[PDB]
């Protein structure tokens, strides 16, 4: 039987701990007014390929390295340059304490304020029913792009997430942003400390979904940003024929900090100087295994003063590697 | 006993997923006149390291991601920047119909006009003897590099490839390029729509190869470009000692669209302002398994008006992974 | 069992040759004076993610492709670009002669002058006792960065290394550098040919180590450089609890070619106007398997004329994969 022993010894020679997964997305975005997605035009057809190496350093720690490449269909000015999107180490300090260090993905609150790249440290204390997440670091994506280390506002975040049943989670968050340069309406302007606090609710009774979120900066006037959505579906990308539909409403005031929202609304701190207010309806359908088509139509877009904005619409296909 | 079976199953988990392959190359190019390969010099000794990830999305769809890096031997100005060279998804809608979407490699016709990166979509029909390939998108590499999306000419291509004889292949193609910016002799000029069309033949039998191709723009004077060549050998990089020799002739006129040809000629639309006409003799030899050595000598290079261009010569070593 | 044997054979069929390894480092560097590590600041905290593919081309040859990405915590101006750091092919013409071609790592002598990226060819000839390594190429990193081929000085190196006793090694080297540009104190200066010859010794016994290196440019005045260090420890990142400590003295003159030293001194030909002379103490400890915490404190930093320089201090975590 030692023959199979040496065969599996050879097994753990030429394979190793690294598991390679990833995805590839082909997306089309557009609007009826020029400049929403690509300057001087009203349509952006682009694609992205991501390859993620997940390696186990030891039994109690693992690290992740993701190589990401974006391109636009026909854009030949520069090569589809690869960028290390995620590079972090995940320590597991037992059954209740976990930590992340490096360039990971952070979600401030329910994701309305920020869900993207974040260089720093994160500590998770989890009862498995009530969870606490505390982060310290720097934002990288969205309205926080283009800032050097001495201009990028540091984020000190503490968030609580509890469950009120099966699949239903409520939560809150409190974050402190230092003085730094943020991008409003394409202009990088400096701002003082902000104490952004908010709450979110999510309910998944049966296959019905009902979610909402409200965040506000404590000291900055006119900063209340909230969202509220309903939906029906059972969307699983790995299972064929599982669809989903949802409709949601966004209301972001003039000074509301929306750096890079987890949602797909087209107006945030970078795009607007007078807020955003309107609906968006999204649809998902897994056409094949590990292949998913998505569509979205955002309408009734308005400014805070009653002015009118541009409707938008997107449609994309996502494919996964591993399994 | 069962634990070993569970370990074998865990191995079985990570085998049908992402498969990592690739290659490396150490190449040297030179010419008898400066500026053909590198600005203000007559030689360029560089390399390349490509790593590709063939991942099966599911039993009827796979995706390919390739990371490449080009560095000159001694050029320390910039780093060996890694680029996503290929990023596409390939679908099989049955036994014959297939499709590709994303940044994939397109070969317009036989490869004399373009065989390189393509941004768009491709549809393949046909079972085993007649194959129809319809591509729609944008060229990226070659004479179409440096253009933006709004300046890049859009290619609508349909090509037919028939199998004749035991393994001979004949074919033709018709492609339409929208108005856009293209690189003529180092300057980006805006050309109108073109309707290019051509034919090719490839008769190979008993270690003897004879190939030919001819393409032409419909509404452009002196735009035809053709190649014709012979060869003898059984080259196969995965088998040691499999040599190969070949010799071929190119003649592409001043307006002939040669964006990035599949052959190793040093002159195309980017380098020549009045055409190209000359011979090239090439040799290949697999010195080891999965290792190959290639050499090439392009001579008799002349302009369409009799002006004499410069000879060129290349020597490269390609190592194939997996 | 026979069916399981056939299954193991089938799995062995689908194994390929590419083995994915790598590492992830989170580092902090600082100095008592600004400009040593980062411009107009006295602290530089950053991170690195490297993923290495070891492909086995055939029985007597392999190739290596390394994708490396360096980022700074908070620096969002320029993305964490992925660069091909190593790309080379290794040939084995028997049990004695080996060759390398491409972009690999070269260790000129003991590593004080250079242990970093190299573009060219290398040839190793020798048995288990004596090794002779001859390399022709270009330096890419260190003080030779930022140069094109026409300015990058070609390096012709030949180094002999003989093992004395067990786990201890002595050796020497002779290297010839052509005329080219080098980054002296932030200014690219064109220098003529150099003939740098040197010796090194590395005595290891049980858990104690005594190392020394001395290199000199033959035709350049005030170009001598040397280091001498003593260490105690049994460091091995793959094993938990294996500590290590060492203390070493660097004395390198104004014209001594120190492009990219394998040590951790911050003053090498690129931020020195009058050389470097001072001590550095380093402490390593593998806190977990494949995880290692390192710290370093360089003090008594002075010029060759007696004018003092700035202290420096570093602290980093290294995570390794694959093995």
């Amino acid at each position: 039987l030692n023959n199979l022993g040496v065969r599996v010894s050879r097994l753990e020679d030429r394979v190793g701990n690294v598991k390679v997964t990833g995805d590839a997305r082909i997306r089309y975005q557009g609007s009826e007014d020029k400049g929403v997605y690509k300057a001087n035009s009203k349509s952006l057809t682009d694609g992205r390929a991501r390859v993620q190496f997940n390696a186990n350093v030891n039994d109690k720690t693992q690290a992740v390295v993701r190589v990401k490449g974006n391109y636009e269909f026909g854009d030949s000015t520069k090569g589809s340059q690869a960028t290390i999107d995620r590079a972090y180490v995940d320590h597991k300090f037992g059954s209740n304490v976990s930590a992340k260090a490096g360039r990971f993905q952070q979600t401030i609150g329910g994701g309305l304020m920020y869900d993207d790249t974040f260089d720093g440290a994160q500590l998770n204390v989890g009862n498995d029913k009530v969870q606490v997440q505390g982060a310290y670091g720097y934002m990288i994506d969205g309205a926080a792009d283009g800032n050097s280390k001495s201009d990028n506002p540091s984020v000190s975040y503490v968030g609580l997430k509890g469950k009120v049943g099966k699949e239903s989670s409520v939560g809150g968050f409190y974050s402190r942003l230092s003085s730094g340069n943020l991008n409003h309406n394409g202009v990088t302007v400096n701002s003082d400390k902000q104490d952004v606090y908010g709450f979110n609710a999510d309910f998944r009774k049966n296959k019905l979904w009902a979610g909402g979120e409200w965040l506000k900066a404590s000291n900055v006037d006119n900063s209340q940003a909230w969202t509220a959505g309903l939906g029906y579906g059972n969307y699983d990308i790995a299972k064929k024929g599982t669809w989903d539909v949802k409709g949601q409403y966004f209301n972001q005031k003039a000074n509301a900090p929306i750096v890079s929202s987890t949602w797909d609304q087209a107006y945030d701190l970078t795009n607007t100087s007078n807020g955003y207010k309107g609906y968006m309806a999204s649809v998902d359908y897994a056409v094949q295994d590990n292949v998913g088509l998505s569509a979205g139509y955002g309408f009734n877009s308005k400014d805070q003063s009653g002015n009118d904005l541009s409707d938008f619409y997107r449609a994309e296909l996502n494919y996964k590697f591993g399994g």
